[PDB]
């Protein structure tokens, strides 16, 4: 382990995910050339036509086939609406970690929802809505390395039971050890 | 339903997504100002300076953080053992659609490695790293029903039950009629 510039290191050219979500958006985009588009778009009125409101993916693979025209539903929206189906259509993706997870809650509880109609609207049990929110207490590396899949789930509701000022250090101990949450709940101490 | 220009349908200028990646990106970096990274970058020797290798984020932060210098640990890598490196740091992220992770798969496999090899590297089952390669010859507009939560697992495999012509009729009758994977296979 050495310190380096930062200035002297320059970033990764390996984008594998960028490169898997350009083929595949190109490979949507091919067979959509010859039937059209697959199911509708979700759209609503604005000024002389339509925005998008779902379908990003679906909309743009549109644009690459080179469509003129493409089918839709159209539905008058209110801003705060439009918001709440982007966040609700991103929390269903297989996409989801349980980190974007609890920020998409947290952001359709800022909106004026209850923890019963997120739930509702995503179809999940309250309770797994308010443990996705807890996460959000936890300190930016230790939900990093949650996302990066180096810890679980488990750990982080393990580091949430030590005091603050002490998770930083936990999540340390775990990564350094590998240990496993039931150990990483022994940390308490 | 109707029909209408796709000219006359802007983007979609709502990308919470992007929004939250910006934002946990700051306040990783805010965290870097105080406490340095956690964890050393991974790096390997690159024209004058250095390559980074993994931990792009740490990265990043590190830069909007305002540091000059960080931890890192260097180590001689050629070309393919970064793609390697890059490939399987990312199926271990719990950011992945399975569509993704097979695509990841078959990489390796394209870079040389075996079913065997890539499943010992990722921590699965060879029958795990399989079965997801098999996802990749449903048609696209299936993929995209799986990654957007419109479709299950469960459901693409009885899709590639099903005869190749046939496929895409599947997948209309399961969004259409509304039918569980139970139903689905038939
Ligand atoms: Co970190
Ligand atoms: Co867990
Ligand atoms: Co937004
Ligand atoms: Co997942
Ligand atoms: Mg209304």
């Amino acid at each position: 382990v050495v310190r380096l510039p930062l200035a002297s290191i320059r970033p990764n050219p390996r984008q594998p995910r960028k490169r898997f979500a350009e083929e595949s958006l190109k490979e949507l985009a091919d067979s959509i050339r010859e039937k059209g588009l697959l199911q509708p778009l979700l759209v609503r009125p604005q000024g002389d036509g339509y925005e998008l409101v779902a379908g990003e993916r679906r909309y743009r693979a549109a644009l690459m086939a080179g469509l003129q025209e493409v089918p839709a539903v159209v539905k008058d929206l209110t801003d705060r609406e439009a918001l709440e189906l982007a966040l609700v259509e991103n929390l269903q993706r297989e996409d989801l970690s349980p980190v974007e997870e609890a920020r998409g809650y947290q952001a359709l509880l800022e909106m004026g929802l209850t923890q019963e109609e997120v739930a509702r609207r995503v179809g999940k049990a309250r309770s797994t809505v308010a443990n996705a929110l807890r996460l959000l207490q936890l300190p930016p590396e230790a939900l990093e390395a949650l996302e990066r899949g180096e810890i679980t789930a488990g750990h982080a509701r393990a580091l949430l039971m030590l005091e603050p000022e002490d998770r930083l250090w936990g999540l340390k101990e775990i990564l350094e050890k590998g240990l496993s949450v039931r150990q990483a709940e022994a940390l308490r101490e």
